[PDB]
């Protein structure tokens, strides 16, 4: 089943990593991207995998990404669909002065708008496929880690409620539902101390995107395919 | 030896039920509600305890709002304070429709503001004492049973992990952290409409966060004091 793989967010980073991962693998990929033009890692893809590697213009907070993708894809099914992109919030992550614009940004980036625009292609999705939403370890409520960057935590915990809330409308799930934990990597956010390379967390991540293809679960893990607690 | 209880969201249902609980048992309440002198249940108990009910004008989402509460405590130390914020969100509960105003009433109202304000008057709660936030059944994710109300759930989610984000800047509790789902006064079911009062949920409540007094613990507990999985 691994034919047709989108990723939400592929211009750098992590994002960039799963799209060359995916292509690794002899994986067809969509990589949406707000600027694909201005991403020089996209187009060196480009220029190794040829038309494998599709880029899309595309903004996760615009309504219209889903229909953009779709038009695209044209007949096409999403076997594994997953959203990368996000923000930080706030550098200070400090409680006491986030504001409501703010706010508004963060919650929509981090948890709502990666549940509206796999709502929205929910029914592209191959049956037995894997939608996987990228979270963090902060999203923990049981590690008790999201001290270190409680904004951010609080809207990836958001992001997980929303996952398993989607589940719940299901009388039976029609594809995985995975939220990832990509480890601490080093990225434009994950900063000069992070311990993984991109290329060690996307390896990872394939395999555990991998692991759940077919068995229509939902689960929390990290690169290492190893389970978070909630 | 009568506490200082201070009820924030105290105007009328579980907000009021708590003030009305705590002034049975001895306790000078502080019922700060958005505007007191409409809240008939609250102008009935301040009729009937007096000096014991002090109803205070005071909303959680204005920049002053813990200023003015410690102005008018004075050298008065919390022994209790309970933050009933919540609003349910939008009606639809959808997150294809929601909007950045909403969103930040949501995640402000739910998550945010409650923390300002505990955070803003941690150091006028007693040590041994309790803080306590309600929270809901809907922002377990063990459970996972927020489906009908996935917005609500996922703003009640990121309170729970901004209460653990605070508990992880202590080396050691001064007071207890409490997360707290009420029950359901109200349900779907007709043939079980009504499976708790208020008065009695309150009653739990009460009991709960008394029997947190002095252990200085982070509980995520029911009107039972009943844990919850996070
Ligand atoms: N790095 C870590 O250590 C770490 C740890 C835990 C979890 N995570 C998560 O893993 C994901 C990727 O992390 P990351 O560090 O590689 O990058 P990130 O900083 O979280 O996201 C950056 C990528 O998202 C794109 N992006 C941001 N907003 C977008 C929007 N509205 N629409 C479309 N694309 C948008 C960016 O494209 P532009 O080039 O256009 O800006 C970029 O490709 C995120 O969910 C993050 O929370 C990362
Ligand atoms: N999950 C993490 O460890 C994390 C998240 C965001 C930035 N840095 C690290
Ligand atoms: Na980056």
């Amino acid at each position: 089943s691994m034919h047709n793989v989108l990723i939400v967010g592929a211009s750098r980073g992590i994002g960039l990593g799963l799209a060359d991962a995916f292509l690794q693998r002899g994986a067809q990929v969509f990589a949406v991207a707000r600027r694909p033009q201005g991403s020089p890692g996209l187009q060196a893809l480009a220029e190794r995998a040829g038309e494998r590697l599709q880029a899309v213009t595309g903004d996760l907070n615009q309504h219209d990404c889903a229909e953009r993708i779709g038009e695209m894809l044209g007949e096409r099914r999403i076997d594994r669909l997953i959203v990368n992109a996000g923000i930080y919030g706030p550098q200070q992550q400090d409680v006491a002065e986030i504001d409501a614009e703010q706010t508004a940004q963060l919650f929509l980036t981090n948890a709502i708008a990666p549940l509206r625009l796999a709502r929205a292609l929910s029914g592209r999705v191959s049956r037995g496929g894997v939608v996987a939403f990228m979270s963090s370890q902060m999203a923990s409520l049981a590690l008790g880690l999201s001290a270190t960057m409680p904004l951010y935590g609080a809207s990836k915990a958001a992001l997980n409620s929303l996952v398993r809330s989607w589940e719940g409308e299901f009388e039976e799930l029609p594809f995985s539902l995975l939220l990832l934990h990509p480890g601490w990597v080093r990225t434009e956010m994950g900063g000069d101390s992070a311990p993984l390379s991109v290329e060690e967390s996307a390896a990872g991540l394939v395999a555990a995107v991998e692991d759940a293809a077919g068995v229509n679960a939902c689960r929390f893990v990290d690169y290492r395919n190893q389970p978070l607690p909630w």
